[PDB]
């Protein structure tokens, strides 16, 4: 999902996160 690009928008691991999966 386009939940990733934001994901890492927020800082990747930074941002207290799992990376979502599609």
């Amino acid at each position: 999902g386009d939940a990733y690009a934001q994901w890492l928008a927020d800082g990747g691991p930074s941002s207290g996160r799992p990376p979502p999966s599609g």
